[PDB]
């Protein structure tokens, strides 16, 4: 299976079930019809040169223009109709097959999409929208062009080349056969080597192009700064040098295309000269008719027409196979966090959260939690704080099981979250993260995202609870207002309110505020804190905060130091104990004073 | 005037022609001539080679006077093969010879537009998204290149060959042959064009559906965490799938139409082939034509219609190219709001005073902001300009750098109207630390050296020191060679502002503007950077435009604007004593900070 050479053959054999689905009957029928079109088309293009030969034969055999006019007429007509029929068959196979192609590449993409959602967070999917888009565009284009060239150029040419070998064998040579075979081998080898060199030149050109373009764009988007320093000539010279470098590379890349074409024509035309001279010589001895000259010439040109593109074809097919392999690699990549076999659903009857001796790090060379243990009572409002090495920033990710502990475990109610389904576990948890993100869609879509079947009543209710309802009401399109980019831009508080609303639609027993106010300004922070407190009403709530004053009203505060639970208690108990929390508090307090001094 | 004409493809091409025939270079003109010569050799060759095939066939079938016919036929078969190879050689040689001319032409067009865009007004607000603009420019470049290649190396050669075939068919056949082929070419072009219009519309729909499916997929992938938090994997999968199906449907229709165009084309071509060949054989029957004539006619027709096999695509590309190029020329034609007057002298700053003399201005003609603003900034003084929300203070710097001109009134530096001097000297006299400094996608050292064209490593080190960012840079692993901006290391607000300060230090202008320089900063960063700003403002004329009065309280004098005019002027203490607009503002601002300080 996967236990193979990992060449194009493996990738292709892997792709084969997509083309011959065994899910879909209609598509299989389409495949068969396309293959029939290939065969009819080839039979037609192989037959038509014979008709041309006979027409010439009739006009040379040959005392006069006698009953032979009728014969010659019939045969040229057969030839022309043959040409049209060949093209008709080719275009009909493309037309029949196209749906199969489209479904196959769609299903491949969907499989990759699904596996990517199953894969680990640590792949760190944080990148540029335009760049990933450019990569995906280039790649889909790649796989499509490859697929088309393999099925509809290379394969028909293999059939045709074999047929020409047999026919040339039975009717000529067999010096003809070896001559053509050598011509084809020299042709492919030359095209291949020249193409490898060409692909390198292309890559250099593409890079230089990107550089000239980047300079131009950076300049235009910094028009103000350029004016401030009167730097127009400078930026112009800067674009110009880059542009020249690009143009030089482009001239080389294109010229190499000229060289490939010339090499190809040399090979074809040596073959043509040889075949035709030899055919004429065979004519002189009465072995071959004059029509044979026409016949061989047509067979050779027809054979070498698809090979006119072989370079591009080669490049394309190669790249496609690469890209497709990349796809399959993702599908194969193993999943770090998985449900255990026959994992039960998590049943939340009493929403306690337990960390039991948790040892964890994102990477095995940097341990962060060194045996963290704590208990959060059901329905309590708890805070988790600490200085720079505490490891509090792992809590949310562990609770949602983005990762597993190296040692120890997390429990919700009485149950190890590692032994339940990921879906039930996440169904029980709400989060308002530090940087809330909006989908490129309406505000209603964004709020309703909290639960799958969320009704507009639920959206209104959540928006009310998050106290963002009025702001939406004063929008012309209300809930149907598009947001994100390209959409309406929300303030930080408005975004955090959309996130809160989203979690309200979910209505989870356990709610986490994960540095929820850390990006907000002071007034925004203070405003949203009453909403958060209200929204924590009958939930078990865990708030991870940098700034202690924002969580001082907690039922209890867990203080972490060096990946372990250092101190525990109410804000007052902790101030009395005069330990780490008190120091932190004093420190922050002092700092708040200093800023106010200015 | 060539611009005084209909706005079509012909005009665009006529505009582009000087680029191809520079009259600056001569080397390139010689290259163009050489390329045209290769077109002619190539056409003579491809026209000549079928006669060689014809003769070879003629020799074999009429060996009466063409003897030894084996020798004659061999010679002709070899002439035919050599003719083919030679045709290809001539064609690739015209491409190879011309390519430099093409690249230079399009480079010069791009450079012309680039210069023009830097000349055009700020109000166009060119700052927009990088990826979108880049994708557009890539698409356009490919478009114009492809158009140029198809125009020069496909359409034009085919026009030459078509005329030649018409003449040759005329002289040796028909002339039913001539009319048949011409009608065929006409039917071919008309069919291809009309089918291509439909095809292009389908292509656009396909592309739009493609972009929507891709955007859904990308939004999901970059929001993997959110998708996880809400268990939305199935929803995202289904949401991608529906879009993907819409795209696949569009793609299927779009590809299928290509099959239709190919069939229509082959139908036309093959009617012409059947008729022409049948006619040639019938002419043979009457002793009018040789059998080699059949080979000759057939070969001529296939050679003719081979470039036309691409006519659909060609038509789509050339058209698109012509559109894109027109857009280029449109930008080049767009007029320049702010230009130097003819023969403008340099601004000569011997004593760097600044005057606003009765200035009336607005960004737009329906909304006037300054209503007769007048003030004098003494040479070497440090002054501030403050006011409430409609004061118009945010126009001052833009007017000084002459991003816009006054509707009425004028601005002077050292007694010289800045409207009447070269823009480059004027801007040479001015330094600015703006509210949001922007960095080039380049090294931090490049960004600092940007202050002056020939900036040495020493000048940069000195500026980094004066801006007090030198230590921060020293602690960078790559130092001055550290890449910054987007696509690079992220600097804090203070670090960026310090880079801006360092830039102006490298420039060393006589007049310095702080244009809300500290307004985006946090309080402590503001307090830190203010001492730096005071140091660099040492012996310069400094004008500080600030929202928060406490940051400018130490000014030599303060200009208070209200409603686009100068309401109040004087020292901070004098303004507090007058108990007017500045005092009110001062009190108000103090009050707010107190309340803010209260909320700890
Ligand atoms: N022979 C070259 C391909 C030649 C080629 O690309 N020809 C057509 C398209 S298939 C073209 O791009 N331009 C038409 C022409 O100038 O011949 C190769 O093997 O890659
Ligand atoms: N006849 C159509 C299509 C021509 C076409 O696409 N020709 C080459 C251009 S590179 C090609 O791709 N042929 C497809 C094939 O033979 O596989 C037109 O006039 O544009
Ligand atoms: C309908 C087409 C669906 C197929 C999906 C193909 C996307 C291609 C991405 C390949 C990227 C691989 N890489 C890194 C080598 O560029
Ligand atoms: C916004 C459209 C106008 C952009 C023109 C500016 C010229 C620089 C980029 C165009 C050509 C660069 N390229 C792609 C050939 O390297
Ligand atoms: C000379 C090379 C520079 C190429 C610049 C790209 C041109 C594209 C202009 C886009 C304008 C919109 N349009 C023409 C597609 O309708
Ligand atoms: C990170 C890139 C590799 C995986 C790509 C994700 C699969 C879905 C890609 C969407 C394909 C776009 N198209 C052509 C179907 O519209």
């Amino acid at each position: 299976p996967k236990d193979a050479r990992h060449d194009g053959w493996q990738t292709l054999k892997r792709f084969l079930p997509y083309l011959w689905p065994a899910d879909n009957a209609v598509l299989r029928r389409r495949v068969v019809g396309a293959i029939l079109m290939v065969l009819l088309g080839k039979a037609t293009t192989l037959a038509l040169p014979f008709a041309y030969k006979k027409a010439v034969d009739a006009m040379t055999l040959g005392g006069g223009a006698q009953p032979a006019l009728t014969v010659a007429l019939a045969f040229v007509l057969a030839y022309a109709l043959g040409r049209f029929s060949g093209v008709l068959f080719d275009n009909l196979r493309n037309i029949v097959f196209e749906r199969v192609g489209q479904d196959a590449t769609r299903h491949l993409a969907e499989n990759v999409f699904a596996r990517l959602h199953k894969l680990s967070l640590r792949f760190h999917l944080a990148r540029r929208t335009g760049e990933v888009t450019k990569v995906i565009e280039r790649g889909t284009k790649s796989i499509d062009t490859m697929l088309y060239f393999l099925l509809f150029n290379i394969a028909p040419t293999v059939i045709e080349l074999t047929a020409v070998i047999v026919i040339f064998w039975l009717n000529f040579g067999l010096g003809l056969v070896t001559a053509t075979i050598l011509a084809v081998i020299a042709y492919v080898w030359t095209t291949r080597t020249i193409t490898e060199w060409r692909t390198h030149l292309r890559e250099k050109m593409n890079r230089l192009d990107g550089q000239a373009l980047a300079r131009a764009v950076d300049s235009l988007l910094n028009y103000e700064t350029v004016k401030y320093f009167g730097a127009e000539s400078r930026e112009e010279a800067r674009y110009a040098s880059a542009a020249r470098a690009y143009a030089d590379a482009a001239v080389k890349s294109e010229n190499s295309l000229g060289l490939l074409n010339i090499a190809q024509a040399l090979i074809v035309n040596l073959l043509m000269a040889g075949a035709m001279a030899w055919t004429v010589y065979g004519w002189s001895q009465g072995k071959l008719t004059v029509g044979d000259l026409v016949f061989v010439n047509t067979y050779l040109t027809q054979l070498f027409r698809p090979l006119d593109m072989l370079g591009m074809v080669y490049r394309t097919i190669r790249q496609g196979l690469i890209d497709m392999a990349e796809m399959f690699r993702l599908i194969d990549t193993h999943i770090e966090v998985a449900d255990v076999p026959n994992a039960p659903a998590l049943v939340v009857n009493r929403p306690s959260v337990t960390f039991d001796n948790v040892v964890f790090g994102y990477d095995r060379d940097r341990e962060i939690l060194h045996g963290l243990s704590f208990e959060v009572a059901a329905g309590s409002r708890v805070a988790i704080v600490g200085p720079s090495g505490a490891g509090k920033s792992t809590i949310a990710r562990l609770l949602f099981r983005f990762y597993d502990p190296w040692e120890g475990r997390i429990l919700i109610d009485g149950q190890d979250i590692a032994h339940v389904t990921q879906t039930s576990l996440r169904a029980a948890l709400g989060i308002v993260p530090q940087d809330s993100v909006l989908f490129n869609d309406t505000i209603g879509y964004n709020i309703a995202y909290g639960r799958d079947g969320a009704s507009r009543a639920e959206v209104d209710a959540a928006a009310k609870g998050a106290a963002i309802a009025d702001f939406i009401a004063r929008l012309p399109q209300g809930y149907d207002t598009e947001v994100g980019e390209r959409g309406l831009k929300l303030s930080g508080g408005e975004k955090q309110r959309v996130a809160i609303a989203r979690t309200l639609v979910k209505n989870p027993p356990i709610l986490l505020f994960d540095e929820a106010t850390s990006a907000l300004d002071t007034r925004t922070e203070q405003d949203i804190l009453s909403t958060m407190r209200a929204v924590a009403s009958h939930r078990t709530t865990i708030s991870i905060a940098h700034r202690l004053s924002t969580i001082a009203d907690s039922d209890t505060i867990l203080v972490l130091d060096q990946g372990r639970l250092a101190e525990q208690g109410s804000h007052l108990d902790l101030l009395r104990r005069d330990g780490l929390y008190a120091e932190m508090w004093a420190r922050q307090a002092a700092e708040s004073a200093e800023v106010s001094e200015a």
